[PDB]
């Protein structure tokens, strides 16, 4: 069972011997630092709230189990058993803390406070960064989700300049990570933050967590189809190519289906046995059960444009309304590897330019989408801004010489909207000057409480492109 | 409650209606393939994997059902295999009839060489072995941490022994602060345990029970700390003031190491004339066995570590080792952990190296680069099927992409021999079974449920050293 008292940094354990003397109050905040990537998508916070910070957390087992454990990682007795069996006794384990934070889903730029965090008993001065590894690791559904609407704003882009609207969008992305990813908590995780953009999943751990943390009005927040993988393809012999494709399209003939393709010769399978062996099993096909072919080698750019030259020359091309070339609505392609979003841009880009509608095309991202991303990419960050010591309140803050990126905010902070409709985060204390409004966090939790939740349809709606609104 | 049905990528739900009727067996293996440095891995991990995620009871008739009602919405289709996964339910109680053969943990192999198969027991069931792919592909990541965190080791004990001529210390040289820039808990605990195949040091407690619970080790804990400040235990007495949070926090800790930040504001100032003066006389009196451990934590990593060393030599004494290497006293080193990988690492010691400073002066912290800057392309981790047996006939079977040959993957059935120079080699295609090469280093760990053979931490930590620790 997961426990509170172990999972934090271990030099937190000896945090609570080094504020200043008769410190009462010590407030925190996070914020993706400023230093391509302009604005954040809030997201995940909810999830840390639910499953790890809320209800009774603290046990007399938790603590003794934290101190055995300390007592030999230390080779001393530093933990502060007295101070956790406090919380144990007068709030019966539960967390004495006040979180406030920006509307999840909410789109911010960086260099603003999205969230904040204080103690409300005085004795629990040193509780506030305890909790700040668990909470900073927020990062990366924050990050996932903002990568992944960055890819959708390209593909946006490029989807209305080809083809005069947006129809597909939310399915040209599909999270194909699940494997790709460090662990099946980081699955879930990173699969619900492509998820606020994106309706296409094949990491299927995603589902739950939405459902058990956020909620959707239609019972699923992700779809997928059926699809090959080179086992299902190679299993049946080298030259049993064929065959195998013929089998799994007449498995699937009334659904989309993705077949990869490349197993021993992409070229000559598009040309040859899509293009001539088995055309009549494709261009027979409904509109809504299309072959979707499936590159997975070599250049993706000079891959993608050579498989579309190919099945250009063997299925009927058209040109929609912006001139550019369009397949058949019976056969697509599916490029994905090697897909992030710098690959993602150049190939639409090369699409573009050979006249090819972003319609013919939809990705797959694994690692690019889900793993290839760190805490330095947003600059997500957690500071001490404010304490309290023998009653009296102080800005603090950080100010490396060497390092002006990562000086930190001074004071009680709150967020507001700037009279032209921009955000700004006031310092010291200045949100209480009421110059600018009402701040814009809400408190999320308070004393082991959630107290304010969204759905992951709102989520969704919050971090929509303006092209779409 | 964890699903083993709703724990595969999407599309191998549908991979039970694309395999060639008359399959009995499919059989995969797993390898780090090599790429036309990172030449040899770790072989770490499987173990949690087998027992957390695939041994006992993995399917019950609620499972089922959730699946099945999950994966109608998801596909808007019913092609779910109900039937296959309840003859599993009814025919061997839920246990998986799959075996899995691995190389021992801890082994360190060369690129391209079979770590672990995997292949259905019962005909039945051909559609399992790669149901599971998406679960054990994951290893990567342990594997991952644990062979990048081995190569920082590597770079560590060549400058050590180069400047100090030995080894003293090297096991505390790199200490995990990645706990906050991993992307879960869960991740937390499985790549601060890789991390701990290498070295004794970390603040990324997760990693403690996950090692304790899955591998286990003779001593009470695997890897160890010391107290130390951050921003907040500094910042919070006021700017005016820091000078007396450091006062404050040696005190506190006079009798263990401790490491204090000292870049809140001016690094160089905190070292000059704060440590080197205002607080002389509290780091001058500490013990060999409680040295004041004073960490930087921004700027150019090895321009502020040349620099603070050049300051700290200025105002304590100094001395030369026996390789002719400037050595600060006893009671004061430096932690670098900022913007600390396995680049910026080399960068540092050989820095240090150029300038007379002994690697002994310095111990490492790395977060990000350590435990979340990898991606399972580094070492190219992959999974294939090589070999199923259709109409009773075994046929061995690959991919090889016209345009990319790293990616061909190897043929038939799977054995991993030692050379008679003894290096490792696979051999593909049953020519295991000539045994003209001694016998194979992959053992039975999982077979129909259970875990057949199992690891120490201890047993793993012995596999993977160094040869130079051996030497
Ligand atoms: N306009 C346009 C253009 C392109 C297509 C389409 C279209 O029909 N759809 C959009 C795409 C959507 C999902 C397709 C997933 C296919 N699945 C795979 O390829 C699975 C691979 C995989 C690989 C590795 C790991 N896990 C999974 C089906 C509907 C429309
Ligand atoms: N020769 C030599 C040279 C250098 C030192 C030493 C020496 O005494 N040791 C070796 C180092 C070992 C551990 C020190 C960790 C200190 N912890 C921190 O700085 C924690 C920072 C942090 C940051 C972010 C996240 N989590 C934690 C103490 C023993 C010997």
């Amino acid at each position: 069972e997961f426990n509170i008292l172990l999972a934090t940094d271990s030099y937190k354990v000896t945090h609570y011997k080094q504020y200043p003397p008769n410190t009462s109050k010590v407030y925190s905040y996070f914020e993706c630092r400023e230093k391509k990537y302009e604005e954040t998508v809030f997201y995940g916070l909810q999830y840390i709230l639910n499953k790890y910070l809320k209800g009774k957390v603290v046990t007399k087992e938790k603590i003794q189990e934290a101190k055995d454990v300390y007592k030999e990682h230390f080779q001393d007795d530093v933990f502060n058993e007295k101070g956790w069996n406090y919380i144990l006794e007068k709030y019966d384990g539960h967390l004495p803390i006040e979180i406030k934070a920006v509307p999840e889903g909410f789109v911010i730029p960086r260099g603003n406070v999205l969230f904040t965090v204080e103690n409300t008993d005085p004795e629990c001065y040193w509780l506030t960064n305890w909790i700040e590894t668990i909470l900073v690791q927020s990062w990366y559904p924050i990050t996932v989700a903002t990568n992944s609407r960055e890819q959708k704003k390209i593909l946006a882009k490029y989807l209305l300049e080809t083809s005069g609207n947006l129809d597909g969008l939310e399915y040209k992305l599909h999270d194909f990570g699940y494997r790709g990813v460090s662990s099946q908590e980081t699955a879930g995780i990173g699969a619900s933050a492509h998820l606020v953009n994106f309706k296409g999943t094949d990491t299927v751990a995603g589902l739950a967590l939405i459902k058990k943390y956020y909620g959707t009005k239609d019972p699923v927040p992700g779809y997928s189809v059926p699809a090959a993988e080179h086992s299902t393809i190679t299993a049946w012999g080298k030259d049993h190519e064929k065959d195998a494709f013929e089998h799994i399209v007449t498995q699937f003939s009334s659904v989309p289906v993705s077949v990869v393709s490349d197993s021993y010769d992409i070229y000559n399978a598009c040309e040859k046995i899509w293009g001539e062996d088995l055309r009549h099993l494709i261009v027979s096909r409904s509109t809504q059960a299309p072959l979707i072919i499936r590159p997975d080698s070599g250049n993706p750019l000079d891959t993608v444009l050579k498989v579309l030259e190919i099945l250009g020359k063997k299925f009927p091309v058209t040109e929609n309304s912006k001139g550019y070339k369009l397949l058949p609505p019976y056969l697509r392609v599916i490029q994905g590897d090697g897909v992030d979003i710098n690959t993602l841009q150049e190939i639409v880009e090369g699409m573009k330019q050979k006249m090819w509608s972003i319609e013919n095309i939809a990705f797959g991202s694994g690692g690019g989408l889900l793993q290839k991303l760190t805490r330095d990419l947003l600059n997500c960050s957690f500071k001490c801004s404010y304490v309290v010591t023998n009653g009296l309140g102080i800005n603090v803050f950080k100010d490396p010489v060497a390092d002006p990126n990562k000086r930190s905010k001074k004071g009680r902070l709150s967020l507001h909207r700037t009279p032209a409709g921009n955000f700004v985060t006031l310092e010291e204390g200045k949100g209480d000057l009421e110059e600018y409004g009402q701040d814009l966090l809400h408190t999320v939790f308070k004393n082991g409480k959630v107290t304010k939740s969204y759905s992951f349809d709102e989520i969704r709606k919050n971090a929509q492109l303006n092209i779409e609104l």
